[PDB]
């Protein structure tokens, strides 16, 4: 029925997870058609068992039948490509860690103590536990790296980078997002502020090991904080613009980069911030607000369309 | 996007899970408008974050919006009963032993030993291990018995158990389905056999402790498999119905009852078998194909509608 298959909605999830995570899902690159046959001799893959969940994948639209072979959806290419973001969502989406905090989500909701359905499941917030864990913090900053290599050219196009002369990108993670602004707009000094136990290196990029809840460095032109507020509460989200109007005198600019709350859009990853980290999904006026309490004033607003979700590009400065 | 919902698929399961398992969808008895304000003061649930799912649940048609308040739509009245298939299913589905074999269900596609993704995570079968674990064990067997529950209505219609006389429900669990059969059919004698470490207690019910496996006892005129032969190998059920052939004599009657394999449903529960025993689901003409090997022979065939799958109704009977 329509509600059980609600209810089983996991099921389709960790199909997906089976395709694409053993890598079965890379034979089928460029729209090619895959006899099931042929690919369980070179793969050793169950052909009973394999054809089962392709029939599976076939009904949810992952996969196209025809002449007894199955290629990926149009749409589907990206499974193909274990670089792409889509590969790397997999791989975290239904990894233990996440199924562990869904299970504390429902708790969750009964306490106030500051502690996300993550915590609750795992003893550490999320980015203090993935100090300790590679799997996880591999894995989400490449996530961060394959969004961030989606968005640059977009950016790039609707914001004149050249007028600057120093560029802090703060919570810039592996700083994938500044080392593809560098290869485009050249003679700048480029900074990515993170939680760094290790500093990265990357060629004119000057890695700083950091705490924007602490404080950020002054002495920068132009800031960029991206995906980074829907991470934090309101009371957290208005002391790290605080901490930005507090770093940057009356000629500085930040450029505000987060996907942003639609009523058109699933309400789903609203639902992920809250059990990862007490965060939300906010719109374009819950940003200005918090903006506004921190004592910065939008100078311009911008939607960027990315295939995924709407983004919301905000252009502050101090009052 | 579509594609990423898809992928999050997971989110959908674990939103339910924690509206139902924590018990707040038993405030939305009868159909009635909540207001949330009103359900977080007598509750103690975090209002805005419970708000957020409210809004999370209405886009998937579980809740439906009037006046700023929230009902459960009509389908999803069962969530409002903590003793509904559909509350034992959401407890299941997503609990961290069936997340843990559905994590090895990629590798256990690339494995021939005979060993389920079930297996490969928790050291032991689904049935073996639900032995020790009391959670399981009990959720599961209450889950077969609300389904059993449900389709013994229409079970009494389609076929006149007032002809026979001596009973046996083999894999019949708690045993609801005689129990029920019983208090509209009586005069008769009733057997349940399936793996029993204390004797179940129910009026003129006989429990049995066997092994399906290995025998079924003889001198019954009626046997009934109902959901049996999906949890097994095409081998083992085979086996299964072999020694029924031996317990069986020229008057006696299998009644094999299972949910049936048609192209109009969803493969998801196919998937599932496979994960937790290497079982799978069959059509009449496989489930026939069986019984023909094991030398049965297919006296009627009937299809039982229940909301959540159709069923195949096959009376078996020696060569
Ligand atoms: N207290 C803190 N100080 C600095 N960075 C922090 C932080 N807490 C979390 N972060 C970082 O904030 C980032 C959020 S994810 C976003 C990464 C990047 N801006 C992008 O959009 O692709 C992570 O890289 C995480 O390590
Ligand atoms: N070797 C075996 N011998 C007997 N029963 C077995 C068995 N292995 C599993 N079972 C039982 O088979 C049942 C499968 S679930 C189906 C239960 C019931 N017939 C119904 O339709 O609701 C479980 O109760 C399980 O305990
Ligand atoms: C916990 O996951 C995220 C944390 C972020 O700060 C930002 C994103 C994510 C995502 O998971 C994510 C995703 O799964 C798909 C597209 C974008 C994102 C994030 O930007
Ligand atoms: C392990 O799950 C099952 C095993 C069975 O032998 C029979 C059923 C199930 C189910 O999980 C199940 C379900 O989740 C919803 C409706 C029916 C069933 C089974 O019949
Ligand atoms: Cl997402
Ligand atoms: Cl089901
Ligand atoms: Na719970
Ligand atoms: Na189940
Ligand atoms: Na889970
Ligand atoms: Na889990």
């Amino acid at each position: 029925s329509m509600l059980t298959e609600l209810i089983a909605s996991n099921r389709r999830s960790a199909a997906i997870h089976a395709f694409v995570d053993t890598g079965l899902s890379t034979h089928f690159k460029d729209g090619i058609y895959v006899d099931i046959s042929e690919l369980s001799r070179k793969s050793g893959v169950n052909y009973a068992r394999f054809s089962r969940l392709c029939d599976f994948l076939v009904e949810m639209g992952v996969l196209v039948s025809n002449d007894n072979k199955f290629r990926l959806s149009d749409e589907c290419h990206v499974f193909a490509n274990p670089e792409s973001f889509e590969s790397f969502m997999i791989k975290l989406e239904i990894c233990s860690h996440y199924s562990n905090a869904w299970l504390m989500y429902g708790k969750s909701l009964f306490e106030d103590d500051g502690k996300s359905a993550f915590e609750m499941a795992h003893g550490r917030p999320f980015f203090e536990y993935l100090d300790g864990n590679k799997f996880l913090k591999s894995n989400f900053d490449a996530l961060m790296t394959r969004v961030s290599n989606l968005i640059v050219e977009k950016l790039l196009g609707i914001y004149d980078f050249n007028q600057h002369n120093r560029i802090l990108d703060v919570g810039g993670g592996e700083g994938e997002l500044l080392v593809r602004i560098s290869e485009k707009v050249k003679g700048k000094h480029y900074a990515v502020l993170d939680r760094y136990s290790e500093l990265p290196v990357s060629d004119n990029i000057d890695f700083i090991n950091g705490n924007f809840l602490n404080s950020i460095p002054s002495g920068y032109d132009l800031y960029i904080l991206k995906n980074v507020l829907h991470n934090w509460s309101d009371s957290d989200s208005i002391l790290i613009l605080e901490n930005f109007r507090k770093a940057m005198d009356k000629n500085s600019s930040l450029l505000l980069i987060n996907m942003v709350k639609e009523p058109e859009f699933s309400r789903s990853f609203d639902i992920l911030m809250d059990v990862l980290f007490l965060g939300k999904e906010r719109s374009f006026t819950e940003f200005e607000y918090l903006a506004n309490q921190a004592g910065l004033v939008v100078q311009e607003t911008k939607v960027i369309d990315q295939s995924y979700s709407p983004y919301s590009f905000i252009k502050l400065q101090i009052k």
